[PDB]
């Protein structure tokens, strides 16, 4: 396995917004509850699920796991940013695998509710 994407960053600019707080209340920590969420809570472990050529396809992983800690950090500059991170673990998924896979499935539908969910965002 690579190491994990930091969570946390000395030299990073921080902010705290209202919209990177509903990102976490909200959006995430409903996110997370989903009968699909279970994928993507966590960093893929390339040893222990067997799939040795994970990291040498997926070149910026990102997982809810790590947006949740970022979150909670403070590590981002504003929602646009998490935004990114919940895009690139959707786009992931699609390229490390094919259409009508178990697990296409379950990003497509995580990806209708995130959608759903950042329509509309605090001011
Ligand atoms: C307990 O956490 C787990 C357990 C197994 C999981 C995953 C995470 C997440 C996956 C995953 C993917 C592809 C194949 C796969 O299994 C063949 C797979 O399995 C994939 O793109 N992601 C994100």
């Amino acid at each position: 396995n690579p190491p994990p994407p930091e969570t946390s960053n000395p030299n990073k600019p921080k902010r705290q917004t209202n919209q990177l707080q509903y990102l976490l209340r909200v959006v995430l920590k409903t996110l997370w509850k989903h009968q699909f969420a279970w994928p993507f809570q966590q960093p893929v472990d390339a040893v222990k699920l067997n799939l040795p050529d994970y990291y040498k396809i997926i070149k910026t992983p990102m997982d809810m796991g790590t947006i949740k800690k970022r979150l909670e950090n403070n590590y981002y500059w504003n929602a646009q940013e998490c935004i990114q991170d919940f895009n690139t673990m959707f786009t992931n998924c699609y390229i490390y695998n094919k259409p009508g896979d178990d697990i296409v499935l379950m990003a497509e539908a995580l990806e209708k509710l995130f959608l759903q969910k950042i329509n509309e965002l605090p001011t």
